């Protein structure tokens, strides 16, 4: 059931902002590793004396990388005279975030009908404010509320090209990389206590419970917007098991709650994974260890109706996981952590089914692959 | 004249250590951009709860990238029980360095006969101590003194594989990239006042003045070891010109003195620059704008005896600069800044001449290319 209870009009995921030590090196690594083009910038060369911000795009997916300059460059500025293109930015907030958590997501940004209305309604409904609505060049409105840990949910609305004050990137630096990634499918938080986290976020958004489930290290539940195109899963650890909760490991190395993974939809996951895997050892991203051959023998009996033997064999080459609910099928694979700490990682996904356009969450989030990987692993020992 | 006045036995440049926010992303970007292999690591997977350190190598050149973990992982450690593989590391020193300067070189490391002797002699001769000599696994000795700003000169000596506590990297992650770079030729500091800087460093090393020169933004002088294989140029701004001193710009954005550039010798600069330039827009490094065609017409009359028309034409394709002293010829080119701030950059060089082995500094450091670029530029306007 979908009660469609959004307290304001939400459209789609808009962008994800990483807070970095050096935005240049992170953005260049991500561009090559994921196949995203350099599409906009805001930095010293655009008149920004406050922060360096670089935007990568692939299809509709937008990754923003931001780092602070020396505060001395902007010492005479005040907020009414700022050269920052993102008015919520603060040197001290950014250095404290990064010192505490390391490289990770500061902002999960969604496009809404009216960011000022979304902000007021959210705070009137219990959201902790982080940055009030600010109108940029009377064209774009931006506002932020706390989501979990030091992650903010950022609202963006357009009257009628990323943000005012950003410049489109010079074609020579804009190499048109593309490995098939097209949009953000979901963004997942890790918290110490799921119940309060769910109550808080669902409280101020009106997002409804899309899915939920309770030996594998975690309990999880998913919040969704009215058309279930904005999907926000949240996990908590389950203490008292054998192998340690990876959620608990996350919370320890991250210094508390934060964003666990970004799932990126590919229009051709086979091509995406071939391209990403070619680059793993030359600057790109590494993938989690592949499942044993038993996992792929067992796939025939699970998705032989959806995937040819041929296509299953291609999953096995690439290490791709498959899961299925009563409506759709999910192809998924997970990177190793994106940076130094065992905290944030990326998931690549493609969904098959639920055609009407495709409905969001088609096939679920892969919770069946915990048990099926475990079984697959034991069968291969013997 | 070379008075060979080293106060201790110095061998060669050993490594350069970058202090980073996230060592993983910087090291991966540099590996791809410069063609260096992942050759050793010290991190959580090797038992290091303190810092993440990744070593890239190309020939004899060694680049180390280090970032701190959360202090909470090592809260119960003391120095006698530390899991850090580099005992001089300090979480607070590293975060303060990076907050102040951004991405850059913390340590210029030279291999000496005996690091404890080098340290004692250096401090007895005026060096400000930074980290006392520490013996690692009774095999390697490490010590550090202040060089300029927050950059340390690090002494390393071996009894008889990078450092104890580092692990050689698993061949699958060790992709054998190589674009021809072979060793560090020189490492250059920017300071507010050259005189005191020179007196201090030459005071405690016994390094001698190798070169010096005084409209182009700077005054510079070069200190050298006995065999002139360790070369340490130092620049200061010249205030009172037309175009702003790039040294002054460095000091402003870096929050004071620090390392300006690393010059990396290539065994085939043509191949190095072809490989680096292919990767500029796909995660690698950008190069400074190329000189006009006039610069390359003027090359025939300057180095037509050393370089064929053919080889000069290849310099012009690649943007390579050429200079010459009375003993040798220098091919050189400069990257744009390595990170967010207009501070540190890299030079690629190859030297022709001074054969005996090749003597260090053969051809100089390219100071003639300031005037020759300027002239070249005016000739091309008209
Ligand atoms: C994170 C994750 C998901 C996942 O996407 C998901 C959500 O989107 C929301 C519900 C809860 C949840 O976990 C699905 C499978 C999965 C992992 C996983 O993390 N790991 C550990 C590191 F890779 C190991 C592993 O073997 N499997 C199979
Ligand atoms: C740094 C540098 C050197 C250089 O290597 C050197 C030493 O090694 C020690 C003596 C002093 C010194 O400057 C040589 C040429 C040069 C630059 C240069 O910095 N720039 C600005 C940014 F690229 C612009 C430019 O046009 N030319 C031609
Ligand atoms: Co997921
Ligand atoms: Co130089």
């Amino acid at each position: 059931k979908n009660p469609k209870s959004d307290k304001f009009k939400v459209k789609r995921f808009h962008h994800i902002e990483f807070w970095c030590g050096d935005a240049t090196n992170v953005a260049r690594r991500f561009s090559w590793g994921l196949g995203m083009r350099f599409s906009a910038k805001s930095d010293l060369s655009t008149g920004n004396m406050v922060h360096a911000s670089y935007l990568l795009t692939s299809g509709d997916l937008r990754f923003l990388f931001t780092a602070p300059y020396s505060p001395s460059l902007s010492a005479g500025e005040i907020k009414p005279t700022t050269t920052a293109s993102i008015p919520s930015f603060d040197h001290g907030s950014c250095r404290s975030f990064f010192s505490s958590h390391g490289l990770g997501v500061r902002a999960v940004a969604i496009e809404v009908e009216d960011a000022e209305s979304a902000f007021s309604i959210s705070v009137a409904n219990g959201a902790i404010p982080s940055s009030p609505p600010i109108v940029l060049n009377e064209a774009v409105t931006i506002a932020e509320v706390k989501l979990y840990g030091d992650v903010v949910l950022r609202y963006v609305s357009y009257k009628a090209e990323f943000l005012p004050g950003f410049e489109r990137v010079e074609d020579a630096s804009s190499f048109p990389l593309d490995y098939g990634i097209r949009r953000l499918d979901h963004a997942v938080g890790n918290v110490p206590e799921l119940g309060p986290a769910l109550t808080y976020v669902a409280g101020f958004t009106g997002f409804h419970q899309f899915a939920e489930f309770t030996e594998s290290g975690l309990n999880s539940a998913v919040l969704a917007s009215n058309d279930e195109m904005v999907l926000l899963p949240i996990n908590e650890p389950v203490h008292g098991t054998k192998r340690k909760s990876q959620i608990q490991t996350y919370l320890e190395h991250n210094e508390g709650a934060g964003l666990q993974h970004l799932a990126l939809m590919s229009e051709d996951i086979f091509r995406t994974l071939r391209e990403m895997r070619k680059r793993s050892s030359i600057g790109g991203f590494d993938f989690m260890p592949s499942p044993p051959p038993t996992y792929y023998q067992n796939l025939k009996k699970r998705v032989g109706d959806v995937l040819s033997d041929d296509q299953i064999k291609e999953c096995e080459e690439l290490g791709i996981l498959v899961d299925r609910d009563d409506q759709g099928t999910l192809l998924q694979i997970f990177t190793k952590p994106l940076g130094d700490r065992p905290t944030i990682f990326i998931e690549i996904i493609q969904r098959v089914g639920c055609m009407m356009y495709q409905s969001g969450g088609c096939g679920g989030f892969g919770k069946g692959n915990f048990s099926e990987l475990f079984k697959s692993i034991e069968e291969y020992e013997k």
